[PDB]
């Protein structure tokens, strides 16, 4: 069987929206063929299709066979995959009506471009349908030395949770991309400041799900580049931002349970919340009307309170531990760990380590827990693993106990609080 006879009976098909190559075969009579894919024997089909996630220049060599067997020679034919599709999660729905940032005001991007901390004339950037390609000629090495920050009129609120994603694609290898959600007003103020690295041609989705809500009247958007090599063209698609409590179908991925660290003990000098000199205030209010200060009782690393009264729902009965000069700062990841017992079933307990002041203040926090199912006379641990920092001047640890019965003691035993210990 000579194989340059039946050389227009072989027919490629690159379908470029999908990257599914076809490789198909006009029938012949018992003339089939032989698909050899970069040297892999995938039997005769008249209709056969291979994906190729990849960009880049590919080879299948065909044969022909018949009664008598196989041929000597084979036909080479080339094709080509335009653009690399993304692996790994793909990040929420870009096209839902859930999606706050399809009804917000977006600002055109703005720039501060400055190799060695010396700022040059902004990126050249495109904007195609929601899009946006940056061109950085010059390399930069630090993080902050190639911002784009993209001003939005979008307003949130504490009480509500929030999903983020978006996809970044970058020409050149990049050691860490920044992105930063964050209050116009004040850079203390933030849902995340992350880093993510790039492979050359590898669409990757930076995303987060269930972020506390802050009163925050108008976030900005901020990415750095900082770090790129010269030549790098950034692509930025797909920006998400919407309430958790919508479902737009997205198969989010489980982050596989943040192993237990290694707790140091109540004494130690990694206690950090022992030698704080503390002071309390009290928020205690059934039906919102605020009675008396109840009965606090601090014997060492044990404080117990009494609750005659009941409570309905959150924040009406809140006990705020005021640290004189405790800090934490972004820089590192903590660890907390308190024992909490309750004489009688208490539904919805939350725990919260926030600066000092009142209004903006109590947006910048290390953990807000909440939904702890504190039970009657069991000593349950409220724990919360390798939680990422943030910047506080004068902490503050604020306990609320909503929905409590009558004469309901609460015993706060052994806080402790320390960097990550693994």
């Amino acid at each position: 069987p000579v194989v340059s006879d039946y050389e227009d009976c072989i027919r490629i098909d690159v379908n470029q929206e999908t990257n599914y190559v076809t490789f198909s075969f006009q029938g012949q009579k018992g003339v089939m063929p032989i698909w050899i894919i970069d040297g892999k024997n995938y039997s005769s089909s008249f209709n056969m299709t291979k994906y190729y996630r990849k960009a880049g220049d590919y080879s299948v060599e065909v044969k022909i066979a018949n009664s008598n067997g196989v041929s000597d020679r084979a036909i080479t034919r080339n094709f080509h995959i335009d653009k690399t599709i993304m692996t790994g999660f793909g990040g929420f729905d870009p096209e839902s009506n859930f999606n706050i940032w399809r009804t917000a005001t977006i600002s055109e991007p703005t720039f501060w471009y400055a190799p060695g901390w010396s700022q040059i004339a902004d990126p050249a950037y495109s904007l195609v349908n929601g899009t946006y390609t940056v061109t950085l000629p010059e390399a930069t090495s630090e993080t902050w030395q190639a911002q784009m920050p993209i001003k939005t009129n979008i307003a949130t609120d504490a009480g509500k949770n929030y999903d983020f994603s978006v996809i970044l694609t970058s020409t050149i290898d990049h050691p860490n991309v920044t992105v930063k959600l964050v209050d116009a007003t004040e850079d203390k103020i933030y849902y995340f400041e992350g880093k993510t690295p790039l492979v050359a041609n590898e669409p990757v989705c930076f995303w987060k799900s269930n972020m506390p809500g802050l009163d925050i009247a108008n976030l900005n958007l901020v990415f750095d580049f900082g770090g790129n090599a010269a030549g790098t063209v950034m692509t930025i698609e797909s920006i998400v931002l919407k309430d958790h409590a919508n479902d737009d179908g997205t198969i989010v991925p489980e982050q596989e349970e943040t192993p237990e660290p290694t707790w140091s003990a109540v004494d130690s000098e990694d206690n950090l919340w022992h030698s704080v000199t503390f002071t309390n205030e009290f928020y205690y209010a059934p039906g919102w009307n605020p009675i008396a200060n109840p009965a606090l009782n601090i014997d060492g690393a044990t404080y117990t309170l009494n609750f005659p009264t009941a409570t309905n729902e959150k924040w009406q009965n809140q006990v705020t531990f005021i640290s004189d000069a405790l800090t934490a700062s972004a820089e590192e990841n903590y660890d907390f760990r308190v024992i909490l017992n309750a004489s009688n079933d208490i539904s919805s307990a939350t725990i919260k380590l926030v600066q000092v002041g009142g209004g903006d203040n109590d947006n910048i926090f290390v953990f807000l827990l909440e939904d702890v199912k504190l039970t009657a006379g069991e000593d349950v641990t409220a724990k919360v693993i390798n939680a990422k920092g943030v910047d506080i001047t004068q902490a503050k640890l604020v306990f609320d106990f909503g929905g409590n019965p009558a004469n309901t003691e609460v015993i706060i035993k052994d806080i402790i609080l320390q960097k990550h210990k693994d």
